[PDB]
Order: C-alpha cells, then structure tokens, then sequence
C-alpha cells in the first residue's frame, strides 16, 4: 500500500536550502517563503522536529530572515551547513537515526525543486522514508523545472501534497485541542494569495 | 490489476460536506453541488446505497438544500454528523460493515478535495476499498488544492472518474431496462455546462 | 514490465462506434474520423485485422462514411451491433479466441472516450490484453471526459499513444519492405493538421 | 525502488538522430540542440560516453552542425548510421557489451520522442537499463506528439529529468573538484531561455 498517512508523532519537516543568495531568481519565491513559515508555524503547534540546511552557506549566505525569526521558537531545530545536494549527509541521517528513529515521514520544502529537493528525496526514500513534498513550498529558478522535479519525484513514489492538505492531514480531527489555533494559521495563510495558483 | 470496475450490487455513494457556509467559497461549487445530485438521482435509480457526512454542522452549517432535498426520495441513506475530517469515523464504518459487507466500491464526492475527500479515500483505501473520485463533483477552496488532490489520490491508487463515466459504468449495457431512465437523466445533467470544463 | 512493445504478428485495430449521430456531439470529432483512418489504411499496409462496432446502430446510424468506404478494401473486417457499451462482447470475444488468439496487443481508436472506449479498454485489460489506446483517435463530447478518460485508462495500464507514435512502432526498421508505402501514409496524414495539437 | 539515481561511473549520454532536414520541422529545435550541447559537454566533464545515431544519414543528413563542432570536443564518442528506429541496432549494443557493460544507466536525447526516442527507450528498458529522458533535449514535429511520448515512457518507467536536475545529480557533491567547470557551464545553460517553458 502507498498512502502516505500522516501522524505528528511520526513526522519531520525538512527545509532546504532558502538562501537569501536566490532571492530574486526563485520562481514564485515570495510563496515559496510564506508557505515555509506555515509549515514551520505548523510543526511548533504540532511538536514536529525541523530539519533545516544551508548549502555552502560561506559564499551563498544563511537561510532568509522571514524563517530565520519564525524558527527560534521552535522546541527541537537542528540547522546543517552541508555541500552535497542532498540533505541525507552522514550528519543528518545520524540526527534521525540517533535522535528521532520512529519518524519515518519527511514533509519536504526547500529550493531548488530540481536539484536538493529532488536529491533529498531520492535519498530519503532509498532509506525507507515516506517523503511528503509540500508543492506550496517548493521551487527553481524557471517553473519547467519545478513540475518536472514535481512529476519526477511522483513516479519515484514521493506523495505531492500541498501546505494546507499536509496540516489538516496531520490535524486528523476538528475536536482535537490544536484544532482553533491551527484554523488561524490557516485563515491567516489564506490571506496571501498562491502564486502557484495560475 | 487495477480496474476499478463498477457494479451496482457492489458500491456506495459517498457525500462528504456539502454544507452552505462554502456557498460562494468553493471553486466551481455549483458545478459540484449540480453534479452531486445528478450522482444522487443515480443511486436512487441503481439503488446505490448513500452515506452522507456533515462536519460541525453547528458552524458550517447543515448540508445544502439543493442536495438534502434530492436526498429525501433515496431508500438507503443515513446522515452523519462527525468531527473528525475523514468520513470513516467509527458510526459510518460500523454502518458499512454491519449492513453491507458486499459493497467495496466506494463513489466519493464532495468538498473539500484535499480535507475531507482526500482522507475519506485514503482511509478507505486503507481497509480495501475502491475508491472511484466523481472529478467534476468534487472541489476545494482554490483550483490549485483541487488539482493537487486528485493526483495526490490517484498516487495512491484512487480512480479518478467522473459523473458521465461511473454512472455509463454502473449501467454498462443499453439493452438492461434501467436504461431509459438513466438516459433521462444523463439528458437533463448535460443541460448545465462544467465548471472544471477549460 | 509494462513495455508495450507493438508487432505488427501480434496487433488488432479496434474501432469503436464512430457513427454518424456523433458528428455534432464530440470534441474534435475532425481529427477523430481523420486519425482512424490512418489507423484503418495503417492495418491494410501491416495486414493488421480490424474489428469495428456500432452502438444501436438502429438509431444512432452506422460507421461515418470516410471510415466505411476506407474499410471495403480491408483484408480482414467483422462488423458487430451491440447494446453493452463496451466492445468485448461475446460475439466479439468469440472471434478474437477462435480466430487470432496470438493477437494480444489491441489498438483503441474510436468515441467516447470515457464510456465504450473505457469499458472495452477495462474489460480488454482484464482478459490478459496489452490496450493501447490512440489518443489521436479518441474524443468525447466534451474535452473534460476525454482526458480524464486517458489518464483513467494509463492508470489501470493502458498505453497513451498516438497515430504516428503506434504505426513508427509497427514498422520497425526503415529498411523493412514495409517502409516506402508507411511513409506516404504519414505523409498524407500529416497534410491536415491535428486538432488536438494545440 | 525506482529511484532513477545517476552515477557518472555507470551512466551514458544517448543523442538520437538530430539531423540536417529536421530543421524547420521539428517544435522548438534550438532548445533541443543547445540542451543536447550541454549534455555533451557534461559528459566530457564527468567522463560519460556518447553514442550518436543518424537514421538514414545519406538522404536525412548528417548530424546537425552546432552538435557535430561540439562532439570534436568529446574524446569517448561514437557515431553510428542506421535504419532501425531503435538505437539499439546490434553494432550500438555490441559497443554497451563488450566495452561499457557496467553502466546500465542512459540519459536520452534526441528526436523524435515519440519514433526514435520511444523506441529506444523501449529497448533499453527491456534490456535491463535505467532510461532518463533528458525532457529539456528532447522534441518531435509537433508539440502534441513530444508531450504524449513523455507520458509515454515515463508509463513505462522511464525516468522523465531535465538538463540541469540530470547533471546535478550526475555531480552529487558541491565539493567534488569538478563542480567548478560544471557550475559554468550550468551557469551558460541557465541563461537560454527554455522553448518548452510557456
């Protein structure tokens, strides 16, 4: 079965590489941003651990500011500056194995889709992860290449989700005791329109 | 195999939330109230057994009138109200197992396609059902989660159909004398144009 | 492995109820009778056998004229009258047993796409069949129905393909004796332009 | 696991048939050349080999001027004539045999996706390699016809990637020392515009 269920305690979001260097370049970046702060809104109101890495950060700078600030809250955030295109460096892969073993299902934001999110991806589901690519939250330097890395990552068995459907599916239920605060982030999410939405 | 075949003695029609306060928020929802009935009047005449869902029904409000009126002449359909975003809370489940063990074909309709449609049918698809999604009667707030959510579905073995193709599927012969009175209705269906038809 | 390899020793047309009634009820019905046709001519060149239905040819007429007259030198035709939507029925079944059942791979042309293409495709598959369905030659009345018909069939495993796609499978090698008369077909089919490209 | 990664070490670079007469008929030809280019540059970067076909050489024309000057260039190259549509003639799978019988996976570009690359990859799949539809470099006359064959061997496992998500994958690493050199010439890609990207 592929399903791809989605349980709080068994998940982990997965940043990559918002650098401030490709401010301006990204496809649709301003939604690319806000729709990773709702998740990183989401994983403090649901206890999800971030995974957040850089990519040679020395010469293409830190992770912009609107997720920077949005991310010290958050209780367990573990930042990586790596060089491969993939997340799954040693060190990453150690942190889930040494820290967090039972979660086996990444929700996946990040830029480029093509390149670190596609790299991601392929490693995490070599290692026997459910990947979850938030496809509000993610894209490349021209549009053709964010469908064909969303596609791409489809026919490999990745789950193509949205920031909204990924949350409610995390939410499970209106009667839980997250459930008001959750509705305000996503009226307050509504409130910007989707660039992707053409 | 994967056919997703459709006999009359073996499914169910499912409507999830069609409640009046997404009146004038929903993309397309006339399209999708207009062809949830025509899916309605179709169980009425291949005697498809209807469960119907209402979620918070004290803010959201009851289902829409168009739809609960054509629900009134239907022999078999139970309306429930729930909390939880899928449609298989233990009430609706404990109905299916309990009065109809045969029928494992399920015709999901409704809003919204990435809450509550989509985690009826992976609930669903969970527990070995067929999961037909009526395409052009079910819908989202916005175009782009509509989208997403029927590929997101479909990744996971859902079939995506719509009105004219499950409901020729359930009669799938001219000759039965059912025939007549499906015509009549298909006729009257295709009066309207479609709200996803661009 | 889901190849979908075409042999010319292996393969059957199929020509679904291209019938005088849908010319004025089917999206691109143009390009519908156009692409067939360089089916039916393909068959003759491949000594492929062909198998054309009509639905309640009664009322709904017989086979377009363009295609009827285009059939009379064909090597190899059986013409059926059917009620069931789809084309495999026993009459027809029967022939394709009894008579060529080293023929496996069926080539789906014919209207509409998402009722008697989709039920012969469905039924087809489940027998053992490889389906490949013409994209080219495949409408509905309108565009919704058709492409949510294709996709529904790929999903269950039919092959999309298209008129120039399926006969450059057929005829494998441009030193084949075969390849001077295939050429002037493809040719000539594509002085008139295809509808669907857009 | 369909993963589809890509080794420098086990991979190769396919060019199918980007002749002389096919220009003015083929859809958005310059995309495909200067993406094939960058392919082939990559492969002399990364140490892939690349085999070149021309399908009727004498009367269709040799390989296209910008790719030939580029091919000079390339050391592990070689260029064979044939009349089989497939790549996989028995002179072009002799050279995988019996000197490159360890790389089993293939980047494919070329026209026409639906005649030449289809088949190829059809042919490559069965015997056992991993296919990777290079979609920036590949086209056929129509766009209807390059859109289906996508779909079409993606049905069948192909890998469908682009230019840039391909080679970045092919580096795996920022700190390899060839990523300089590479970052250039992704850095030149980058500024063409895409003809496929509307």
């Amino acid at each position: 079965k592929r399903l791809g269920h989605l349980l709080p305690q068994s998940s982990i979001l997965f940043v990559c590489d918002v650098q401030e260097v490709f401010r301006g370049l990204t496809f649709q970046l301003p939604t690319v941003i806000h729709s990773t702060n709702t998740m990183v809104s989401a994983a403090k109101l649901l206890n999800l651990p971030v995974v957040v890495t850089t990519q040679y950060g020395s010469r293409l700078g830190s992770t912009v500011s609107e997720i920077s600030k949005n991310l010290e809250n958050v209780n367990d955030v573990k930042i990586f500056d790596k060089m491969k295109f993939s997340m799954l460096v040693p060190e990453v892969e150690h942190h889930l194995t040494s820290n967090m073993p039972q979660r086996k299902s990444v929700l996946l934001c990040g830029i480029e889709t093509h390149v670190c999110v596609l790299q991601t991806c392929l490693d995490l589901l070599d290692k026997g992860y459910d990947v979850h690519v938030v496809s509000d939250a993610v894209s490349s330097s021209t549009s053709y290449n964010r469908s064909m890395a969303l596609e791409r990552m489809r026919q490999s068995g990745a789950y193509i989700t949205s920031v909204e459907s990924a949350i409610f599916q995390l939410a499970n239920d209106a009667s839980n005791p997250e459930f008001k605060i959750i509705s305000k982030l996503i009226k307050e999410h509504l409130k910007v329109g989707n660039g992707f939405d053409t």
